[PDB]
């Protein structure tokens, strides 16, 4: 199931980066989670915190910065579903990220961190991991 | 075989994806994407991705005023006569980052200003499936 995935990224992220996440999400998924990590520490400052909940069926974006999370935004519905496969994409602009669920535009989440900052990718949580891809 | 065209209202910026899925026919000798600079014939082309199935090369390259660049080229052909493509063309500050497949495949960097690209164009010896712009 691969997770918790982790994708090092030591000269970091520039703007025009793709980060491609497909999986399944299992029969009695709760929920997973995305994140872009400053660090390798637990408990690390994260430029984007991706959050889909399926038994609460929200998507939560957020960010978390010198320890402290910041206040969550949510998307427009839940477009993942227990026992379906997906594929996201998170793309990183000059102005934020966007996410990407089945060739959809779903949510933009503005830069609360600086791009720079970003050093890891990691995928955990329920979800059944087919690949993590960086461009 | 007419080239498909689409429009970019608002131009593209460091983050823009274009994704272009698509078959490669049986006869096919060559295809292509152009990111072009206006509706003209003949405008600047900032970017002509241009795959070669009758020679296995592709060749990446330029043009402004007419006149062309320096041909890039890629490692081999990630391209094959009768199968389905998906490819990434992304945007970056440096360069465009051309996808194939799961792999970043060339790395073409700016020799046209980003700003001025208005148009994409696909022509050439392919059945094209879908055009997203991200």
């Amino acid at each position: 199931s691969n997770v918790p995935h982790k994708s090092s990224l030591p000269e970091g992220i520039r703007p025009g980066t793709v980060l491609r996440i497909a999986g399944l999400v299992p029969p009695n998924a709760s929920r997973f989670h995305v994140n872009l990590l400053c660090g390798e520490e637990q408990g690390s400052d994260a430029a984007l915190h991706f959050n889909p909940r399926l038994d609460t069926s929200e998507v939560v974006f957020n960010s978390k910065e010198q320890g402290s999370w910041g206040r969550e935004e949510r998307g427009p519905g839940v477009p993942f579903q227990r026992g379906q496969p997906f594929e996201v994409l998170i793309i990183a602009s000059d102005d934020g990220f966007k996410a990407v669920v089945g060739d959809a535009q779903y949510h933009h989440f503005r830069h609360r961190l600086p791009l720079a900052r970003v050093r890891l990718v990691e995928v955990g949580g329920d979800v059944q991991l087919d690949s993590v891809r960086i461009f």
